[PDB]
């Protein structure tokens, strides 16, 4: 095909683990993920516990956030804070240029357009019957103005990719039951849906309420 | 009550942590799981497996496994694993003696009386919205001639309280849509099923083709 031009509007991202410096950036996710999710209410997290909670062990050992970053320019290529970890690059091409009005609160510098777009959140999991642990996938969120260009699915691969890397033995989250395009999307690339599963949870008065039954 | 004998067969209880000297009786009770679920060709874990990688942390810090001894005597009450778990001890009043055959298999000196009964796996999981860590059960289990006891529900309690204990913001763990006494047990105790969530899982085939899409 003869393609001498660019591409129109090229996009390109970066997938790489949070530090502690990222925690503001977490914060403003999580906060505009709730107003998202019409789950506002229950929004209570701060700076200091995402701190205080979130590096109290080593990178794939329990918490691990990956973040998504974009910039209109290729990234330049500090020591990665894993030694297991090195980024994920890609280059999109867009459709039209994305209008993102709040980049300011998401910029760890801004002087190289480098602009935090979306998380995910995981841990390790484990499976008895293989004796391996796995990878639990809590929350995945892209900002809105990000969003149906395909950036979800790569911070589920970047999560799949380093299950891999480390020997280990599934990758499991959670989808929506009425959310029929992404659980067609799931099952193209192989994913069971546990369909007998249902999850329950012990929270707030009904969890407190434990601390006297002996 | 005027109540002077007492109780016809009683059965004393602990919930302690595992160590790494109980991987022989975590791998028998996976297995004896395994042919309970009827998920026995997923069963390939190994007790070099599970030394391998249960005990990569600290108890609490991720994968942490309580387990259920049980003697027809007191327990007579070595160091903890943790400075922050103390073991949970209960009597019972059995209608019946209990008949174990496989009790040989289970005993960690058997000289005592004391024999494995059960277990829980569980890991820490993390409410974004809270800022805070919670427990996941993964797995429960109790050995055939000690079910229907209401030993399950002690181990569920064992890991609510060390949610409780530790400033934990939520327990979460999986139910089958069918196990109809099972969900209203926990209705009753103020846990919430979450209606609309499916898990979904990347194993096997699937999860390895990941190695090759860049």
């Amino acid at each position: 095909a003869p393609l001498i031009s660019p591409i129109g509007h090229p996009m390109f991202s970066r997938i790489r683990l949070a530090t502690p410096s990222d925690v503001p950036f977490i914060h403003k996710l999580i906060h505009q993920m709730a107003v998202f999710e019409r789950l506002t209410h229950l929004f209570s997290a701060t700076e200091s516990g995402l701190a205080s909670t979130l590096f109290t062990s080593r990178p794939f050992q329990s918490f691990t956030v990956f973040l998504l970053e974009v910039s209109r320019s290729p990234f330049p290529a500090t020591s990665s804070p894993s030694p297991d970890f090195t980024p994920f690059f890609k280059t999109h091409n867009l459709d039209l240029p994305i209008d993102d009005p709040e980049s300011y609160n998401f910029s760890p510098d801004m002087l190289n357009d480098v602009v935090v777009a979306g998380f995910v959140l995981f841990f390790p999991n484990y499976s008895s019957f293989l004796s391996k642990p796995g990878f639990y996938i809590e929350d995945i969120f892209v900002r809105e103005p990000y969003r149906r260009k395909g950036f979800g699915s790569m911070l589920l691969t970047a999560v799949a990719k380093q299950a891999v890397k480390m020997g280990y033995g599934r990758v499991e989250w959670v989808v929506l039951d009425w959310n029929v395009n992404a659980i067609k999307f799931y099952e193209q690339m192989g994913a069971q849906i546990l369909q007998e599963w249902r999850v329950c949870r012990l929270t707030g008065d009904a969890l407190e309420a434990f601390d006297q039954v002996n």
